[PDB]
Parts: C-alpha cells; sequence; structure tokens
C-alpha cells in the first residue's frame, strides 16, 4: 500500500513527462 503510491515517485511514469516537456518549449520558440 505504502509502496504502491511510492512506486510513482520512484522515478518512472513521471520521468516520461520529462521527455514530453522538453519538446513543449521547443514547439513554442523558433
Amino acid at each position: 500500500k505504502k509502496k504502491l503510491h511510492f512506486m510513482y515517485v520512484g522515478g518512472g511514469g513521471f520521468v516520461l513527462l520529462f521527455f514530453v516537456g522538453c519538446g513543449v518549449l521547443l514547439s513554442k520558440k523558433k
């Protein structure tokens, strides 16, 4: 239970967003 929600912050499903955000700032600027 305690490790269930901790697995999310353990670095995985969120790190994915890290790669999704890098392209966001690139789409704005030219």
